[PDB]
C-alpha cells in the first residue's frame, strides 16, 4: 500500500538524518567497491550503518549511536566483540608464529574437538568459509557417485556460489541443480522419482537460515534420508548455521544422520572458517596418501588463528552445556516475543530454533520460501528502522542470533522495543 | 627422464633417514590420522613418509617438534611474505582486536583496504574481497558467465585456480562443472585453433601470468597478446589469476607486461597473511555487484570484510610491501635465481630454476620449460631427493621445489641455499 510506502519513506529519511557520517562513508566507499559494498547482505537503503567500535554485546556507529548487537555476525559472532578467551587464543597463535607454512599440532587438536562434538562427522577437513565447505561437499558427492544432479530447495542458501534464496542465481556455480519446495513432502517425492537415478546429492539446511529461520519438519527430513539411501545419493546437511543448536547440532536433536555435514560461522572462534566432514569412507577419499586421492589444498585452511581460536571456542567457551543453555535461553526469548505479539493481536510472529529467530509479518504457517515471501515485506523494513531507533541492531531482514554476551537487560530492551513497535505502528498493523 | 631403481633406492634411504630424524612428527601424524583424512586438511602439505610438524617460528626461521631449525624459503606458498612474526602485522592485529571482532556491519577499514588495492593494481577500478583465491576465481567465473550468458571457459593444462578449479594434472573430477576447455600453456598456434573453435561461446579466458603450482613457468608475451586480442575479439572476459603473480611488481604482472585483463583475481600475502582473496577489474563489469542496482549480482560471505584481514591487509600494502618494496624484492629474487642457475651451468648440472622476481622452482631438465608437458617431463625423483637434501641442510622449501622469498630472507639464508645447492650437485653427482 501507499500508506506503508510513505511510512518507509519517512523511516528512511529519519535514518538518513540520524546518520550523516555513515552517509559520507558510503559516498566514499562507492569509489573503491561496487555500491560501496563487499558483502551484499550488509547493504540496505538508503545506505548501511558504518560501525566504529564494539565491546561485548555492544557497538557504536560512526555518528556515535550505541546499540546492542542482536545480529551476532549472522550467527558467527557467538562470542561478542571482545571475548577474553578468543583474545588469549589470538595472543597464543601470534606467539606460535604466523604463516608457518607447514603441518601444525593445533589443526589436529581442533579436528579432534570437531569430530568429538558432531555425531555423524567421523573425519573432517577445514575450509575458509561455509561457501567452500558446501562446494567441497558437492565436489565429493559428484566425484564419488559420477552423477550430475543436485536436489536443493528454494529459499536455501549455501554460500556465494550456491545461493537459492530467490531461486536460481545467475552467478551460481553451474551444478545441475533441481529446486524443490522446502517442507513439501509430496512435491519433493515427485522430484526424487524423476531425478533420483541421477542425483549425486541432496543438499539441505535443517532450518532455512538466510531464508527466514524456517525449521525443517520431521516428515520432510525423513523423506530426504530414506530417498537418498534408496537412490544412492549423498545426503548433505548444511549445518553452517544450525550446528550451534546443540553440542552435536541439529543431527543430535533429530536422530537423523547425513552422509556429509558442512560447518561454518562460530566454530573457528570468529576467525575465517568452514568445514566439511562426514562418514569415514567418504572422507578417506581425501587422504592424500591414497590411490587417486581427491585434491583439497587451500592457503588458509589450517591457519594458526582459526585452529587456535576454534579449539578454544569448542573446548573452553561454547561447550555442549553452553550450547544447551543458550538454546534454552533462546527458546524462552522467542516464546516471550511471540506471547507479546499474541497478547497484542499483532499480525507478526518469530520463527526459528534455539538462539536463532526471524520476524515474519504473518500469522499464517511459515513453512517454505513461498510463505516467507508472502508475509508483509514493508512492515519488515519498518521494523528494522524502529529497532535501530531503540538502540537494538538486528538484520535488515529481521533475523537475530543471540550471542553468549546477550544478557537480561538486552533481552528485556528487545521485548520492550517490540511492544513499542506494536503500539507506535498500530495504524499500519490493521 | 624416467624413473630408475637407483634413484628410488636413494629416495627410500632419504625417507628412512627423515623418519628416523623426526620421531615426534611421526607420532603426530598417527594421531592426526584419527580426525582428518590421512591426518591432512590441505593436500599440498602432505608428503611421504609424513610431513614435519613445526613447533614455532620467528622471522624467516622455524623449528619442528623434533628440535630442528630451518630457514623458511617456502613462505606459505607465497602468502608468507612477512615472516612468522612481523611487528607491523602484529600491530595491525592488536588494532583490530581493539576495534572489535565480528562487528556484523560495514566498517571504514574495508573501504580503506579497497582503496589501497585500487591504488596498487592498474587494471582494478573496483574490487570485492573474498576469503580465498579459490573464492576469488569462482566469483570471477561467476561474473563472466552471468554477464556474457555463455558457458565455455578456456583455461590451461598445468593451471591452478583453487580447490574447485584445479588443472595442475588436467581435469580434476572434483572441479566445479564449468564447461572448461584446456589449452597448452604458451602454445600460440594450438590456442589460436581452440579459440577459433570455441571463441563464440567463450565466457572467459582464465590464465595465470606465470604457472604457480604448475612450476613457476613464465607466460611468454606472444601467448598473452593472443589471449588479450582474442578475448576482445570474441567478447570473452580475460581473467588474469594474479593470486601468486601480483607480488612481482607494484602493479603485478599486468604492470610489467603493459597488458590489462578485464578481471584480476588476488590472494596470498595481500591480506597481511590473514585469510584473503579478491576479485576486481573494469568498472563497468564490477558495477554489476552494486546492491542498489535492479538485478544486482549477489555476493555475501561471512568473513569477506572481517576486521583482521581489512586491518593487516591495509598495513601490508601501505606500510610494509610498498610498490618500491615489490620492485626491490623482485630484483633481489632475480639476482638469486640467476646465481642458482649460474651454479647449475658451471657444474654442468641437468637442472635449472624457473620463475620471476622472488618466485622460483627447480626442474631437473636441460630443456626450455614452457608448458606443463615440460614440467612433467623433468626428473621427478631427483626433485624428491632435492627436497630431503635441503631439509638436512636446514633449508625448508616446497616438496615440489618451489621457493617464495619473504621480506625476512637475508644474505645468510640466500648464501646457505646456494651452498646447499652446490653440496647437492657434488653429493649426488652419480645420479646426475
Ligand atoms: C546455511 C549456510 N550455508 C552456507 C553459508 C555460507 O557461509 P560463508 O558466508 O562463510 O561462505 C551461510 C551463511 N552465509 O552468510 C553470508 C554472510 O554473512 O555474508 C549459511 O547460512
Ligand atoms: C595461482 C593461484 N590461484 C588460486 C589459488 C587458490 O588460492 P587459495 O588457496 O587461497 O584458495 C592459488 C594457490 N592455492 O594455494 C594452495 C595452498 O597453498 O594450499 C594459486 O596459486
Amino acid at each position: 500500500t501507499a500508506e506503508k510506502a510513505q511510512a518507509i519513506a519517512a523511516a528512511r529519511n529519519t535514518f538518513a538524518r540520524d546518520n550523516p557520517v555513515s552517509a559520507g562513508h558510503h559516498e566514499r566507499a562507492r569509489r573503491s567497491m561496487p555500491g560501496g559494498n563487499t558483502r551484499s547482505i550488509l547493504f540496505h537503503r538508503p545506505f548501511p550503518l558504518v560501525i566504529a567500535q564494539g565491546t561485548g554485546s555492544r557497538f557504536q556507529d560512526v555518528d556515535g549511536h550505541a546499540y546492542v548487537n542482536f545480529l551476532g555476525e549472522y550467527t558467527a559472532g557467538l562470542f561478542g566483540h571482545s571475548h577474553p578467551v578468543i583474545r588469549a587464543a589470538v595472543e597464543r597463535a601470534l606467539a606460535v608464529g604466523l604463516n608457518l607454512s607447514t603441518q601444525t599440532e593445533n589443526e589436529a587438536l581442533f579436528a579432534e574437538a570437531v569430530c568429538d562434538r558432531f555425531p555423524s562427522i567421523d573425519l573432517v577437513r577445514f575450509t575458509n568459509s561455509g561457501t567452500e565447505a558446501n562446494l567441497m561437499a558437492l565436489a565429493t558427492a559428484t566425484a564419488i557417485t559420477g552423477r550430475k544432479t543436485v536436489l536443493a530447495f528454494d529459499g536455501g542458501y549455501h554460500g556465494g556460489l550456491l545461493n537459492f534464496a530467490s531461486g536460481h542465481a545467475p552467478t551460481n556455480a553451474p551444478y545441475h541443480v533441481v529446486l524443490g519446495v522446502y517442507n513439501d513432502v509430496e512435491g519433493t517425492a515427485d522430484l526424487l522419482k524423476r531425478h533420483g537415478h541421477d542425483c549425486a546429492a541432496i543438499l539441505v539446511e535443517p532450518m532455512l537460515g538466510a531464508g527466514g529461520c524456517v525449521p525443517a519438519e520431521r516428515a520432510f527430513l525423513d523423506l530426504l534420508r530414506a530417498e537418498a539411501s534408496r537412490c544412492g545419493a549423498l545426503l548433505i546437511f548444511d549445518e553452517v548455521m544450525t550446528s550451534r543448536l546443540s553440542g552435536g547440532g541439529a543431527q543430535e536433536m533429530l536422530g537423523i544422520s547425513a552422509d556429509l555435514t558442512t560447518l561454518g560461522k562460530y566454530i573457528g572462534g570468529g576467525m575465517s572458517f568452514g568445514a566439511f566432514g562426514g562418514r569415514r569412507d567418504l572422507m578417506e577419499r581425501f587422504d592424500p596418501a591414497r590411490d587417486g586421492a581427491f585434491a583439497h589444498a587451500g592457503t588458509f585452511n589450517n591457519n594458526i588463528l582459526t585452529m587456535s581460536a576454534g579449539h578454544a571456542a569448542l573446548t573452553q567457551i561454547y561447550t555442549r552445556q553452553a550450547a544447551s543453555d543458550l538454546s534454552a535461553s533462546g527458546d524462552r526469548f522467542r516464546a516471550n516475543l511471540n506471547r507479546i505479539a499474541v497478547e497484542n493481536q499483532a499480525p507478526l510472529q518469530f520463527t526459528g530454533l534455539g538462539s536463532l529467530g526471524t520476524i515474519h509479518f504473518s500469522r499464517a504457517p511459515i513453512r517454505s520460501a513461498g510463505d516467507v515471501r508472502a508475509a508483509d515485506q514493508q512492515l519488515k523494513e519498518l521494523f528494522f528502522f524502529h529497532m535501530l531507533r531503540k538502540g537494538i541492531y538486528l538484520a535488515p531482514r529481521g533475523m537475530y542470533a543471540l550471542s553468549l554476551e546477550i544478557a537480561d537487560a538486552g533481552r528485556d530492551a528487545f521485548a520492550e522495543a517490540l511492544a513499542d513497535f506494536i503500539g507506535e505502528q498500530r495504524a499500519l498493523l490493521m
